[PDB]
């Protein structure tokens, strides 16, 4: 599409994580829904929300925005912000109509926030506040994520200027912290380990003397709700009561918890007990995450410093023995003593490192010797230099990395390139085509902080490590503790997948390569590319369950037809009878959908897979009978039969009127696509309109002085071009009228008539309001006879010239736009 945003980023946050590849199509439909006037430059999508050296999350004042949510971190730090409208056939109608969500807060895959506020030194301001916010239970959200679209600069309707909008929301990994409200006070502050960047954790201010709190799943006191979910940052409800500055920053401490040290001259090394024993030097290692590579940091009030106890042997604490003849100038781990030699004073600098100085004697700074980076040199104290080794990031510990539920694994020298269950034992590398056995279970254990990877098709089975034979991956039945797998996310969006009891060993695609059938090793550890993985969302129910057509992509009044010849399921001209339309229906077992005729529901749609490549109407139950839709990135549909995925329903060459659907190998062309009308859904259109060419946006239908007939003229605002749609649930077709005076057909080639009197049977006077994706416009044909659509006479723009009906050919003077407008 053209003019529409250069890249991914402004809905890179997507909590509907299968809309992140289609941004070219859903600009499309938001935009057909804008009005020229109300955006004159189009939609403002925030700027420099990732930096263009790391590509990270910029996380900064300017960047930082607040969520008003009376859902709590056990809902919100676990599930994200998850739209209202989740559903993968996205329709320009409801469910991604901004302008409808602004004013009415109706449903939508859209999820507001609201900007922080600061002064011009740069101290927090009171913000966009909802009204109900000082009664009972609300959370404060405090979000740092790419993308988003900027609503200020997007619209000139008169409206919360600081509103922030997210196209299918926004993933849990973008929200740091929130603040808990019991009736106007803040009881809580909360702090997400799961956060984008878990060494900027000890960065969230709040006010003094309220506790901070690193959450976990299911929390105690963690759930903490009254007895539709944005209500609260609709608009209309809040504003902006001030410029008062908040109380903040009333710590910049080590908060107590689990943390990881890393050096600053190489990230890959961290601060590690090298055994269990009094005495036990320390030293850096390549990270692997050991409990020894682990440390408790706990803050002493009195003495404004830390001690810092090793995870695998708590008893022992990170020292510096400054009563030692030799004066040893190493670190080692010491039993708690009394003394000051085990605190340190952690004081962040310039750059937002931290440097570690002992407090018995501050001038001494926790660095590496000589500057060394090498695996097993001695930690050490040292004189202050301007040297990166006495630099290190304090990290937070994070394990419950993915949420519970279906994921397909690929690897990131290839995303096509999918872990595949073959047998039950065998696991492979695969060109992926959406089956079962190329999907995995990931259930977090609370306990292990880790995650088994199960089998779909065959759950008694997990992905193993054969540590005792060919030290290759397989699946294996049991549950034992190396069946359980730490997955650590990377800078890139991929994971590291580490093995729970031999914490060397990940996950490695043998040899770097990508040939179909190559197997997985359990390798040691080393980062490159074959030991990435990108672990994506999968769901087998994409689409919900009601009443359908199928129209082809080329050719949209094209639909799937059970015919009459023998049972035979062909491409003919759309008319609305039963026999074009289908029940489709999701099976658990399957995991696939049945296509069920609504004339003849005792047929489906299904493959003649014994005999030929037969698209029919058959009887009975059958795995040739169960399909899987999978979404295109154009928003059409794929869908693969269940007995050989590997074929889906489409034409031999060009879709046209009575030609048999075929089954044929998956070939991404578009005559393999269908677009899916959901007759049964809610985008349907409600009130008044004026109904706007797409040729010229300011011409309008327009019903005449006289009342006769319908014709194009410039939109002057007048009672005769707002028409009401009146919806009618039994015939899926709109009345299109003013008062009493309805749009009304009065045959091909002839001036559309308005029509008093009208009874509600009368087809003529019923129209089909179709949007077409190709075209980017919304048809409006005939239900009487549904060969003709509205036409703008000629395609002549002058003032007066009639509407008629006419064959549809998708022409400018026959597109349609819908702008809400008065009655």
């Amino acid at each position: 599409s053209p003019n529409s945003p250069k890249d991914n980023t402004w809905i890179q946050a997507a909590s509907l994580t299968w809309l992140m590849d289609m941004s070219s199509l859903l600009y499309q439909l938001i935009s057909t829904r804008i009005p020229s006037f109300a955006s004159p430059n189009g939609l403002h999508m925030r700027e420099q929300t990732i930096d263009s050296n790391t590509g990270q999350i910029q996380i900064d004042n300017e960047h930082r925005l607040l969520r008003w949510d009376r859902r709590p971190p056990n809902d919100i730090f676990l599930n994200g912000f998850i739209p209202r409208v989740t559903n993968q056939n996205l329709s320009p109608v409801e469910d991604t109509h901004l302008l409808n969500y602004l004013r009415t807060n109706s449903p939508s895959i859209f999820v507001s926030t609201t900007r922080a506020r600061y002064n011009n030194l740069g101290l927090e301001i009171t913000p966009w506040t909802p009204h109900s916010a000082n009664n009972n239970i609300i959370y404060r959200y405090e979000i740092f994520a790419p993308g988003g679209i900027d609503i200020n600069a997007s619209f000139s309707r008169n409206p919360n200027e600081d509103e922030i909008t997210f196209p299918g929301g926004i993933r849990p990994e973008f929200i740091r912290s929130t603040y808990e409200y019991h009736n106007g006070e803040i009881v809580r502050i909360w702090i997400n380990p799961n956060f984008i960047n878990p060494s900027t954790l000890n960065d969230v201010s709040g006010p003094s003397n309220i506790s901070k709190v690193f959450w976990h799943e299911n929390h105690s006191e963690g759930n903490n709700m009254d007895s539709n979910q944005d209500f609260d940052m609709f608009a209309p409800n809040g504003e902006i009561p001030n410029n008062n500055l908040l109380n903040n920053n009333s710590l910049n401490v080590i908060q107590n918890s689990e943390y990881q040290i890393k050096n600053k001259k190489d990230r890959n090394i961290v601060v590690t007990l090298d055994s269990d024993y009094g005495g036990s030097p320390v030293e850096s290692y390549k990270n692997f995450g050991f409990e020894n590579q682990k440390w408790n940091i706990k803050y002493d009030s009195k003495k404004n410093a830390y001690k810092i106890y090793n995870r695998e042997t708590p008893t022992l604490l990170l020292s510096w023995n400054s009563n030692s003849s030799n004066g040893e100038q190493v670190i080692r781990g010491y039993t708690e003593s009394g003394s000051n030699n085990q605190y340190w004073t952690i004081e962040k600098n310039v750059n937002g490192f931290y440097k570690f100085r002992n407090l018995s004697d501050p001038s001494k700074i926790l660095d590496l010797k000589d500057g060394n980076t090498l695996n097993k040199t001695p930690l050490v104290v040292s004189s202050e230099n301007s040297s990166s080794s006495q630099e290190w990031l304090i990290e937070k510990t994070n394990y419950q990395t993915v949420k519970d539920g279906t994921y397909q694994v690929s690897s990131k020298l290839n995303e096509n390139k999918v872990i595949e269950q073959i047998s039950t034992n065998k696991v492979h590398i695969f060109s992926n085509s959406d089956k079962e056995n190329q999907v995995w279970n990931l259930i977090y254990n609370p306990i292990l902080k880790a995650y088994k990877i199960k089998s779909l098709k065959y759950p008694n089975y997990s992905l193993a490590w054969d540590s005792n034979n060919t030290r290759t991956i397989v699946a294996a039945t049991g549950d034992y503790n190396d069946q359980y797998w730490l997955i650590e996310r990377n800078e890139d969006n991929t994971y590291i997948i580490r093995n729970y009891e031999n914490r060397k060993i990940v996950l490695d695609l043998s040899n770097g390569s990508t040939t179909d059938g190559n197997g997985l090793l359990g390798f040691e550890f080393h980062g490159g590319i074959n030991q990435r993985w990108i672990i994506k969302p999968f769901s087998f129910n994409s689409i919900q369950d009601g009443i359908y057509q199928f129209m082809t992509v080329i050719n949209q009044d094209l639909i799937a037809d059970l015919t009459t010849n023998n049972y035979t399921i062909a491409t003919k001209t759309n008319n609305y009878s039963s026999n074009q339309k289908w029940t489709v229906t999701y099976n658990d077992k399957k995991r696939a959908y049945k296509i069920r005729n609504l004339q003849h529901a005792h047929l489906s749609l299904a493959w003649d897979s014994n005999h030929s490549d037969k698209i029919f109407g058959a009887t009975g139950d059958y795995d040739d009978q169960y399909w899987i839709p999978i979404l295109q990135t154009d928003g059409s549909f794929i869908f693969r039969n269940y007995k050989n995925p590997n074929k889906i329903f489409g034409t031999n060459g060009q879709p046209i009127n009575d030609i048999p659907l075929k089954a044929q190998d998956v070939t991404g062309q578009n005559n393999q696509k269908w677009y899916l009308r959901h007759l049964n859904s809610s985008n349907n259109f409600t009130g008044y309109f004026n109904i706007s060419s797409k040729k010229n946006f300011n011409k309008i239908i327009t019903m005449n002085s006289n009342k006769t007939q319908a014709v194009i003229f410039d939109n002057i605002g007048i009672n005769n071009q707002s028409w009401k749609l009146k919806y009618n649930d039994n015939k899926n077709a709109y009345q299109i009228h003013i008062l009493d005076n309805f749009l009304y057909f009065q045959g091909g080639h002839n001036i559309v008539a308005t029509m008093r009197n009208v009874t509600n049977d009368d087809l003529r006077s019923y129209w089909y309001v179709e949007y077409n994706f190709n075209k980017d416009g919304f048809i409006i044909r005939n239900a009487f006879d549904t060969s003709y659509v509205l036409d703008v006479f000629q395609g002549n723009f002058a003032n007066n010239t009639p509407i008629i009906t006419y064959q549809n050919y998708l022409n400018d003077n026959q597109l349609w736009n819908f702008i809400p407008s008065l009655g």
